[PDB]
């Protein structure tokens, strides 16, 4: 239960043993927000395990005005870790420092107990370190230390889980609409939700298979791919002018193989960038509703592209594409979740959403998964913006000799509306391009 | 408990049967986002009427992967509809379609019971398209239907009523100037509560009747209308430089007025957009506090005149004033509201409110009327902006040759500013006009 | 229990005794919100006291509509205040007029019990305008007052009190910047709340002492003022290229002084405005670090100089500074608060806070402390700004020949930045100048 830092533990005197050394801070007992410890420490003559109370061997620790905070040295053993920072604690002990006994630094070892009092970091010292510390303690030479815990302890082991069902038909009406809008306006929470750990975000589409009766009927070569494995229906429902069930199966598998590559390499927000730009970047009104307008969105922002046409495979060939083989099988109710039947369907925590389809609804809900203290910023009615306007300038445009850039960090997400500059509304077509 | 749509229903296949027909889908068990299921139907053997468990019979419907969902004929009686849709659900069904026995496609028909986990949509269909379903399954032919609920449920029946006490006085201190800067900052809210069905706001006013012994007394003739049956005090308390009572409880008649004749067209956010106008293009220094002046903000904002001026009345007659005796009746204890002496005093849920005047605050005390899951957008710690700029320009000066207008919705509401163009900010009287 | 104020009380008639007349208006049975209540008085016959119920003498005060609110005029003695208040209002009265038998107008003089459903104002009036009053009713003359008690009923005498530990350090790393960071984000929220009363923030900083083996060593010389009393470690921590502990002790106790100076003449929030534009104005990269540029920013906000200087005192003596004991005392641990060991430590309502240092973090905690229908316009959810622009221009550059300056009050307090006037971005140094 330690996680080991280099640069954390740092000795001020002895001149002798002075220098930055390794420990392995407690994930308990420190708080959240990062800062700096600096005293001096006492290696106690009875009671070195820390396996008794002090006040027995009538050992206290008597911190006083100007004093350097006293750290305690305990010879790991014999009692668990929690229980040694408890009895130091009571002592009015600012930290412990357990050395270990086994010579490997990188050995690091419970039920739910009281606790969650305990306020004074924790850490395990090398046994080199911490017998350098004895002999300079027996020697009558103080040592002085400076502990930087620093991190702001993120612990998102066990985060929120929520998944989100869509499609990128947009010509269906209100009901295609109300998403994008959802979309758009839950990008820039989703965002710094899933970059800080927070959330585990997975977007879902739904396919079906042409019925036995219906094989190689002229409505399932127009609904569906693969021999009629996936399916969807027709946007435009007129079929002589819609642009047929495949090209929506083709962009929402795209969309969901977006997803697959950037999961894999750590970036899973930038699908969201993805399919808000696809709204506003391929529409199906211009027509620019193509493969060749999505993959500009994919080469603006930095996508590997091999990863997704791999992940997209053949689109039409008898074989079964992975990805919406396990789209149709995460339908499948999974326990307490169950089936999954409506379109826009939002699963949080392996239970599913019936509310109102508002940001602050959607927040809402989900902020009842995390406990209190550790509520992400966003949950405890902050607004914030995003970050992306910093790498590649967001795949916006650019104009480096004017230091203006079409890029713009919102609590929406980046947007890349084209700049005014001097009072002057450049107009042009967002990131291709930007002109006064 | 179903409402009737007609093209929430349309039918797939067979070919036979194709198209958009009328179905009255319930009220519970549907979410209030709107969308869309896609599945086919089945019809069971036994237990057509769905009043006992499948289990019994051995029925279930089994969902499987690809597989489209499982809608279920259910004939109309012998058991209440919401343990229809229990018994369905409980076998795995996406939908319920009970077909009325009874021809009259209008006809729609309880005690608080644990029906609130029932997630799968339910509709009532006429006995035409029922039977037709019927003839369909006995044929061998599959019968794939599609149901588009979209409504985001609105469930306004029962909202939340508050009720608020305000003055037209501008000049009496910093209480007069409390109140104005309150309506400016609570417009924006109070009008997508209103909008949205969430909320029955009415406004209030206090008028006196003169005494006995000092009936025709100057002090009466300068603060009452209508022979002293109804009055208010002096703005000012100068009387030689005060606008008078009077001119005070005719400006508070007109905004009442303009309620009365906004609530019943439909409207009565009017009123909001209307008092803060009229606090910023009429006021008493500039002795613009006028009935020619007022009459401009009803021209501009659209408000019938007509009904407004018959509304007031004769200010100087011994009639009664039919609003001005329904305010003076509204101040008496209807029940536990009790009586209305406060001058600013605010009503919500016919029980008063003594929390300060911040919107935040009165927000809050009026999201605790509202139940969970049903709470508005603005209640959820959402702020949003409002909608009244595409219409008329929202009574805002526009120049339609440069795409410019005055108007600019936002949280406060509509406000009619001054545009800055190409950042020459433009300076005019708001709507009346704007010039560089 | 009653707050004296003059201008509340007016009487309209009779015309003898008209006039502002000063009462002592009641802490509680007022609502927050300023208002006016006008009405008239009756004298009871029996139960003059109010110390028993009004229906055993079968005396009611039945309001009607268009009727006057029924003041009442009871004698003070033989029962506690609030009683008389709770006979009153269940007769219907809709405030109480205490009239003292005693003489003087100063005298003012419990356990909670079921009195927060009082809702009727109450006063305590001298007795000479208490006769005055009982000699207008038995001659047959109405009594029409008006009662303004117009405060928002601040109620600051127990509020909440944060405590936060920081340094002026600003090129420690990453911990260094999060804490200014949190200090320009939580100062718009953190001088709203000491304005309203609703907070007291002590800002507090850490030192310790030279030991006894290192004094007078070299060490003990850089980083140790006032004979090495008083200490902090290096901040850069090479030594040869660091400003030195001795620079961050000064500007800490400066930081420390601006707050004791600023604290006893009523404007604490001015520490933020300080430290906030310290790290703006003088920075170490700069080596803008220094004394002469801490002391213009002394002199911009108006901060009186000679009372800092006083209260640092000399920087390098064998005198104790008053303040920094001051802070290493309370350092110790003052009951169930505890030691404060860690550099970023804040301690609200004498208990610490390890939760995240985001400023909806903070806020949270600390809206705990208050009670409901009394919390903060700030802690229910509501973003305003603050009103700093009003007085010597925020300390900002201001233009008058223009209209224009370079302060602007946000949601993170008072802003010294330059403005932008027709499109031009003017560049300058803040408030020292700005220049397009
Ligand atoms: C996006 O990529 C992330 C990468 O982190 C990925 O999250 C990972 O998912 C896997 C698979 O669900 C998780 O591994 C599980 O973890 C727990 C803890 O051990 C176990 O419950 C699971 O055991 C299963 O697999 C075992 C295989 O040995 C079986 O024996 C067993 O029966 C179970 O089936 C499983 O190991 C992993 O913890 C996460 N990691 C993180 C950091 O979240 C995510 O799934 C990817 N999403 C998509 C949509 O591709
Ligand atoms: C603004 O206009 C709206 C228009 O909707 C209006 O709201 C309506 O008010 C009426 C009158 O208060 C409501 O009707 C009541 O509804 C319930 C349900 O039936 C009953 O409690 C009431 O019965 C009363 O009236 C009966 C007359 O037959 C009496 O027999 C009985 O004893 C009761 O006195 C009454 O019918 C109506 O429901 C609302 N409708 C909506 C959609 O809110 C509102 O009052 C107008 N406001 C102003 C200030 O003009
Ligand atoms: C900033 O200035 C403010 C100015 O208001 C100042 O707040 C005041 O602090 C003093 C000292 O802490 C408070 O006085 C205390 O009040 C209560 C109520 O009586 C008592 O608990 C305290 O008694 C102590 O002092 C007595 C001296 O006669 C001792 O006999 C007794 O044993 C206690 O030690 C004490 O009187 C005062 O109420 C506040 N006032 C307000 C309005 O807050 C604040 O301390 C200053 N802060 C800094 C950091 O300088
Ligand atoms: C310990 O934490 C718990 C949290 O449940 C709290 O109730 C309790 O008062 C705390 N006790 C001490 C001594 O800090
Ligand atoms: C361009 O803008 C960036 C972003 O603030 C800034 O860091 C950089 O110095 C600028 N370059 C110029 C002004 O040449
Ligand atoms: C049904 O809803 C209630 C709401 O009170 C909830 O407590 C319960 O767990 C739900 N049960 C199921 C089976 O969904
Ligand atoms: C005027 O502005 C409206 C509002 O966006 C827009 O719909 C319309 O096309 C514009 N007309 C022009 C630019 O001629
Ligand atoms: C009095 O106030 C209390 C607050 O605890 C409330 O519960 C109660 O209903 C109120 N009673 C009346 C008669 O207003
Ligand atoms: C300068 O601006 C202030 C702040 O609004 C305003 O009160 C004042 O009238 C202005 N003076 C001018 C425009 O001369
Ligand atoms: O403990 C549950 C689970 O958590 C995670 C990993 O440490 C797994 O090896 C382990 O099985
Ligand atoms: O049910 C209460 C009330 O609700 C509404 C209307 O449906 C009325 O006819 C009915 O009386
Ligand atoms: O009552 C506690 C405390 O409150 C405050 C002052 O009124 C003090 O005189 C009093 O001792």
């Amino acid at each position: 239960r330690f996680v080991v830092e280099k640069n954390n533990l740092k000795v001020t005197s002895p001149d002798s043993i002075k220098g930055i050394y390794e420990c392995a801070i407690g994930n308990f007992g420190v708080p959240q927000y990062g800062g700096t410890l600096v005293g001096t420490v006492v290696y106690p003559k009875s009671n070195q395990k820390a396996c008794k109370s002090y006040s027995d061997f009538d050992i206290s620790f008597k911190s006083k005005p100007g004093r350097l905070p006293t750290f305690v040295l305990i010879d790991r053993g014999d009692c668990y870790f929690t229980l040694k920072a408890w009895i130091a604690q009571q002592a009015g002990a600012a930290a412990i420092l357990v050395a270990d006994s086994k010579a490997e630094p990188l050995i690091t070892m419970s039920d739910a107990d009281y606790l969650q009092n305990i306020t004074i970091p924790s850490a395990l010292i090398t046994k080199t370190l911490g017998d350098s510390i004895k002999s300079a303690l027996s020697g009558g030479d103080m040592v002085n230390m400076k502990l930087d815990w620093t991190e702001s302890v993120p612990h998102p082991d066990e985060r929120v889980e929520y998944e989100l069902w869509t499609n990128s038909n947009d010509e269906c009406g209100k009901k295609c609409d109300t998403q994008i809008e959802f979309l758009k306006n839950f990008k820039g929470a989703a965002q710094i939700l899933e970059k800080g750990g927070h959330t585990q975000f997975t977007p879902h589409y739904i396919t079906w298979y042409c019925p036995e009766a219906f094989t190689l009927s002229k409505q399932c070569k127009s609904q569906c791919i693969n021999h009629g494995r996936y399916c969807a229906p027709d946007p435009e429902q007129d079929f002589t002018k819609g642009y047929d069930g495949k090209d929506v199966v083709v962009q929402n598998l795209r969309q969901a193989c977006v997803y697959r590559v950037m999961n894999d390499t750590g970036k899973p927000w930038v699908w969201w960038d993805y399919v808000t730009d696809f709204a506003i970047r391929c529409p199906m009104k211009e027509k620019k509703y193509t493969k060749e307008c999505a993959d500009g969105i994919i080469k603006s922002l930095g996508i590997d592209l091999k990863k997704v046409d791999k992940c997209i495979g053949d689109p039409e060939a008898d074989v079964e594409n992975p990805v919406l083989k396990a789209e149709q099988e995460s339908q499948i109710g999974k326990g307490s979740r169950g089936d999954v039947t409506i379109l826009p369907t939002l699963v949080v925590n392996n239970r599913q959403y019936r509310g109102k389809l508002e940001k602050g609804a959607v927040l809402k809900a989900m902020c009842s998964g995390f406990q209190e203290s550790t509520e992400p910023a966003i949950c405890l009615t902050e607004d914030l913006e995003t970050n992306e306007c910093l790498e590649n300038n967001g795949g916006c445009w650019q104009d480096k000799a004017a230091n203006i850039t079409a890029c713009r960090d919102t609590f929406r997400g980046r947007l890349c509306e084209c700049p005014t500059v001097q009072g002057v509304k450049f107009v042009g077509d967002g990131y291709t391009h930007c002109k006064a």
